DNA sequence: CATTAGA
DNA sequence: TCTAATG
């Protein structure tokens, strides 16, 4: 956690670099399990050889561990860090829509800058266009104060369209968070569940409304169950317009709301921990259900959930307010 | 680890 | 169809 920090951090740098600038999923996977194991290791790695004993660590990495242990750096790292091409890819990649694959390509063609990207908006698809368009806004955190106004809006319309709709803003925001990266609304309806052959308009009706009143202002991707746009707070009485925020909305079979809802509220750790718990308690939990475990090794049989509570009760735990779902 | 664009 | 990118 801090005993092996540099080593891991270096290893991760290396990893990430393989995967992105180069297409070396292997090396790239190497550096990762290595970085994974050395992390767990309960003592101070004092040399390569020591590390070397570790599963996942071989001659390659050890040698890096030495250089790094020896002199506070690493050449490859010093080289990579400096390297234009490499830096370029790491950056383009910042744009919503541009992955590594495309980042490599662009660069190859000579697009390395945001400006480059402009002059060639043409080479970019829709997504990427928006991403480039709101690059600044997209990189900004969402102040909870604002989250509150947005939630205020989304809920109201959802309702207006159909009062039968159940919407919940999930994420860190749900967990008390001072700021957030983007708004994630979870949604379901009664007439929509596990079996009931869909109802696409269900997602659509609402999306339509949001755009209708100008809350949603762009569409990165809209399908029958997941919508992925951009929204914005009505820039009040001039002088202060609001930044463009990422927003996602997902339809859910009512019969699998809360599990999902649980899930997305996080945190990543409370989850795991919640999940690990259910196991002892004779269960299993996943993004959609909670099935009683059977002794034969495994089992199925989706238990009936009406609220976050039921899930808890099942595993016989203490209802934990989102606020404290931090771990 | 699943859903969507795209080509 | 696959392969990318987000989450
Ligand atoms: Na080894
Ligand atoms: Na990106």
């Amino acid at each position: 956690e801090t005993l092996n920090g540099g080593i891991t951090d270096m290893l991760t740098e290396l990893a990430n670099f393989e995967k992105n600038v180069s297409q070396a999923i292997h090396k790239y996977n190497a550096y990762r399990k290595a970085a994974s194991v050395i992390a767990k290791y309960p003592h101070k790695i004092k040399s390569g050889a020591e590390a070397k004993k570790l599963p996942g660590v071989g001659t390659k990495i050890a040698e890096k561990i030495d250089e790094f242990l020896a002199t506070g750096k690493l050449r490859k790292l010093e080289k990579i860090r400096q390297d234009d091409t490499s830096s370029s890819i790491n950056f383009l990649t910042r744009v919503s829509g541009i992955g590594p694959s495309a980042a490599r390509k662009f660069v190859d063609e000579g697009i390395k800058t945001l400006e480059d990207l402009r002059k060639n908006e043409d080479k970019l698809n829709h997504h990427q266009r928006i991403g480039l368009k709101y690059f600044g806004d997209f990189e900004k955190r969402i102040p909870r104060e604002e989250m509150l106004q947005m939630q205020d809006i989304v809920l109201n319309e959802v309702k207006k369209v159909d009062s039968e709709y159940i919407a919940t803003v999930c994420g860190s925001f749900r967990r008390g968070a001072e700021s957030s990266g983007d708004m994630d609304v979870l949604l379901t309806h009664p007439s929509f569940t596990s079996e009931s052959t869909k109802q696409p308009k269900l997602l659509h009706q609402v999306v339509e409304q949001l755009q209708k009143v100008h809350f949603i202002t762009d569409t990165l991707s809209k399908g029958e169950t997941k919508f992925m746009g951009v929204c914005q707070l009505p820039s009040k009485n001039d002088e202060k317009e609001y930044p463009h925020r990422r927003i996602d909305i997902r339809l859910i079979p009512k019969d699998q709301y809360y599990c999902g809802v649980l899930y997305f509220t996080g945190s990543d750790i409370f989850n795991k921990n919640m999940r690990a718990h259910a196991l002892e308690k004779g269960f299993t939990i996943n993004e959609y259900t909670i099935r009683p475990l059977g002794v034969t090794g495994v089992a199925g049989e989706p238990l009936p959930v009406d609220s976050e509570k039921d899930i808890f009760d099942y595993i016989q735990w203490k209802y934990r307010e989102p606020k404290d779902r931090s771990e």
